[PDB]
């Protein structure tokens, strides 16, 4: 995998608008909703659930039911500057808090 882009520049224009990201599933099975796929910054590279974030690269796989789109783009892409600009430095500390703490548990 390439490094994590961490600046203000989308590594993908072509990818920066919501609608041209949502052409980019077609038909979608898995259990995670496109749209809100979509409205995280990622896009389908159409092999299985396969999405990249259009700003920082970050790529993704394998969506169960219980996971969101926002919280797993926050887990393993916490430089993106795209999701700072969203969901603010608040919702991003309590994402990696509570993941953070969810291995004590475990
Ligand atoms: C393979 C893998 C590793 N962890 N997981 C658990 C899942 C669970 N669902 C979650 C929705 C995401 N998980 C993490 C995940 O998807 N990560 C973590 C990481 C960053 C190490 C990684 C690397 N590379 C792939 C592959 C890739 C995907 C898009 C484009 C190109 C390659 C996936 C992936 C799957
Ligand atoms: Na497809
Ligand atoms: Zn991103």
């Amino acid at each position: 995998m390439n490094f994590p882009n961490s600046t203000n520049l989308p590594r993908n224009p072509s990818m920066a608008d919501y609608e041209a990201r949502i052409f980019t599933f077609g038909t979608w099975i898995y259990s995670v909703n496109k749209e809100q796929l979509a409205r995280a910054g990622f896009y389908a590279l159409g092999e299985g659930d396969k999405v990249k974030c259009f700003h920082c690269g970050g790529g993704l796989t394998d969506w169960k039911p219980s996971e969101d789109p926002w919280e797993q783009h926050a887990k393993w892409y916490p430089g993106c500057k795209y999701l700072l600009e969203q969901k603010g430095q608040e919702y991003i500390n309590n994402i990696h808090l509570t993941h953070s703490l969810e291995e004590c548990l475990v």
